[PDB]
């Protein structure tokens, strides 16, 4: 099992590259930052931690081919991977509606062109010419081929991440899920020639870790809301919740009601969308996760009621495996 | 008159930070670093330059709408005025339509393109929400009214100029471009019923100084010869030269024929096209652009035979202002 | 050699914007549309084509001091001019007495009411006061001196637009006619302490493009058949045709008998009358104007057997100047 | 009881197109834009509002016979009409001297002037020929019949326009004034075989709404200023106000001193010439003005100390109607 960990550029830098380099100290592999506009750019972020640490890999997590050119994005991931000397990550998604009708950009069929992006980014990362003439001049990779990991939540994301990625970031925290979602992944894979050993399935987990179980619990309770809230009913019904769960949390969530959405969060819902609890706790839980095919751990918002401390107890977690 | 630098990322990052600190301590108030997909990130770059630097002003010059959701570049530049207390500039322009067919994108009214990212932009930076909903949330900029430059080349940009933006970046050296340039950012101020005065009328110059005038020229000749072929034709009559000109350059640039183009460089063009020279030979050249509305001197590529001693020779000239 | 394209308001404003737009995209840099009672309002034509273009000129081609009062007229101008970001140009003419008899205008001294008027246009779109007190409070002009100019189809008009305009719209299409016009021009322009130089000669011809040549003059022989019935007697001398020719189309249109006008129509009538035929015939032709001082072509009426397809066609033959 | 808005053409048009807009969402069923030369172009403003409106009507309020020919006002109106697919309206008025004087125009006999402006027009906008030979053919009206609004400040106005006309646009606030004015439009409507039923009876008055009521006073009192300094003898007769009142303001308005006039407008003449206060407070006075014969209340400058936010408070007026 591989640890990732993720961050969310809504504090200064500064803090978030002690943080990192934290994790990298207690055993994190890997470092997720994510890229939306309203937060601070997730390469000037990126970049700073690149220069505070050594061995921990990092990349956007995820950014969208939509805000950026793909051959931007590129070269922002190539510009990385020399600043850390290798350590560049690429995680892309289709991104979210509500973000590009707030900046007039038309979502068109995700899928095909996270696949097109993808390719183009393939081709540049790699130092060659693209079919329309794009080619990366002023900056090289330095990893032989940078990992490309696609957020996929439904099935055609996961049968494409099998196809043409490294690895598949799926917001999930239960086993249940990746029960689900592997065999898609697996399939997609074998059509493309290519073997699920190829594709590191990461957990991107709602993580709270804390010696206080309840406080733990406590800290995660607004995240779980909106992640049912933006759950499809399938979903609760793998869970064995209501169907309509996710709409109660998009009500109150829609009104602005946080308190009521936090207070109606309860230990089935924590259960199916969440790893929250003692480090003790966090063990068996990871390992259910890997027996189902789960490669790489994420610890996701809020990681914890105090940050610092729960990535210094993640770290008794990582020792663990 | 003010001073500012170019700096193209196609070399390490870590020194051309070193540069733009060199050129902060001999009395450059700013810094402008191209963005093109093909060079390293420019935020990356910026980011990291406001890390090693203090109080000169930073920001890309120039970005364009078309390669970045005009709110990611909002989002760069507070991520960017966060990290540098303050510093950040933006220089915006409609960028060239090579890059955009090897894109892929379609490089549509380039003046109202500019015109309605600049009015998205502002928005953001002030910290208010768009009428799409679009805003800020993780990120704020710390000065009240981040300086939006525009890059200006034509009557319809240099008018819009005037009327929306801190200040117009000019691909110009000599006087005469300015005489003809700067009643035009004027005609554009008053109509917004602002004053040329609340412009800072950047010339972005072909800069090439040395101790050695001849090894200074040389340096700057195949830049002249891109230039002058990226001329439109009022440009040679202004100067009194050839109309066919531009064509000429354009045709031995495309074959190929550098030798041609830089031994087709004269007296006549270095003199219309770039200021080069020593450093004493500098001085009055830049008080005729300082006669003719220039307020802010940029030194742009190749700023000389060795950039570090050209600075340092730039920080005598500035000295003289 | 500068091209402007004519346009009649008769057929729906909206695609009149896009045809404008067109011929601004393939690189025309005048849009004259014509004024007419009977017609569109060339000014809410004029308002909605500087909302769909960017960068073309664009005025009324030409109005006349009778149908509004000149003040009316300087408003309008400035208020396209604010619409368009100083690109507005004011096209003037005298009139005929055919329209002012049957709107019961008095056709008063035609040359110094022209004169007049533009007097006080000039003072009006400067923002200046007249000396009857008239002055433009909630509008003001962008361009510090918007372009006017005269249409001038007589030897006072020709020597008064020298006088006082920036440039003269001549209804012709052949270089005898501009060999005989621009030394009047010139006549004025001296007389007034300016150059021929200083006069923007248009010639407003009746254009007619298209791959087939056939078609192209066909296209064109209604529109000649017009010219023709209203062209007075040097004009015919000067082209070798009887001095009857006008009488003649004169009865065969004043009778509606159009299929017998366009039959009427023959090769020495298409030769002095219009410019059609390929691509290719149109170059030479164009630079024959152009050595009898014709410093903007204008594509008149009809363009072409189809628009679109014509205003492409001519694109062809910009970039061949 | 129908409601207009009154927006003069002195700020960006579109501003004026968003403003028109929001009053359309909010209910007002028409929109009247201002005509003097000197401010912007009635007809490029109300072209520009149609393409931004899709059911509120516009035209002119009002524009005159003199400043243009009535056969270019009807094909303006046409235009406007097509353009806003029949939603166009004609306010037309005799102007005034001072204006005329400016322009050097002879302000003959405004009553038959007006009189056989109007039957022209009606012939030209029905599509017909006039016994002169004027008749419109590249535009053509969508209505059958558009309303034609006469400006009526006096007896044979209202006479002539309850003749000739489709409605009344009086410049007046008070139901004391209806109830002179509309006896008068109903002798001539009666007189010409129609019905006071057939004109609509627009209050064209001085509106200044606000949640605070002192705000809004003040707003409207320099507007109050002139509408005194314009008021005929038997006009402050009405209102129990001293015969010396118009001459009084008129000469302190002379002086170029607004202050004074301002500070010298009382309750007694903001209840005379106005209709200011809170949303509440204008209820009542709209209903009294309905109860003497207005069918229109136009809500005319200021509108309000913010327009923007008075025109949402008209809309919770319009909402209890
Ligand atoms: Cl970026
Ligand atoms: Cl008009």
């Amino acid at each position: 099992m591989k640890f990732g960990i993720e961050f969310v550029p809504n504090e200064p830098i500064e803090k978030i590259v002690k943080l990192v380099k934290l994790a990298e100290d207690v055993g994190f592999e890997y470092a997720w930052i994510t890229d939306h506009y309203n937060n601070k750019n997730v390469y000037e972020t990126l970049a700073l931690i690149a220069e505070g640490t050594e061995t921990i890999k990092l990349g956007p997590g995820v950014t969208n081919p939509y805000v950026r050119s793909p051959a931007i994005t590129a070269s922002a991931i190539a510009t990385l991977d020399e600043l850390s000397n290798g350590r560049a990550t690429l995680g892309i998604g289709p991104g979210d509606k509500a973000t590009f009708d707030a900046l007039g950009i038309e979502w068109v069929k995700p899928v095909s062109t996270i696949r097109d992006a993808i390719a183009m980014m393939r081709t540049l990362l790699a130092g060659e010419k693209t079919e329309s003439g794009a080619q990366l001049m002023g900056v090289k990779a330095v990893q032989e081929k940078i990992p490309i990991y696609m957020g996929a939540q439904g099935p055609m994301m996961l049968k494409t991440a099998g196809e043409i990625s490294d690895g598949a970031l799926i917001n999930a925290s239960n086993p249940k899920d990746f029960e689900a979602a592997v065999p898609l992944i697996k399939e997609g894979a074998e059509a493309a020639g290519k073997s699920i050993a190829d594709i590191d399935v990461a957990a991107y987990t709602c993580c709270s870790i804390d010696e206080d179980a309840a406080a733990a619990a406590n800290a995660a309770k607004i995240v779980v809301a909106f992640i049912a809230a933006g759950s499809p009913p399938p979903v609760f019904e793998r869970h064995g919740l209501p169907a309509d769960t996710g709409k109660k949390f998009g009500e109150l969530l829609g009104k602005g009601d946080f308190g009521g959405a936090i207070g109606a969060v309860d230990d089935a819902l924590m259960e199916a969308f969440s790893v929250v609890g003692t480090p003790d706790e966090f063990i068996p839980k990871i390992e259910a996760l890997g027996e189902m095919g789960v490669t790489q751990y994420v610890a996701g918002s809020p990681i914890g009621p105090d940050k610092e401390k729960s990535i210094k107890l993640l770290g008794e977690v990582i020792a663990s495996f």
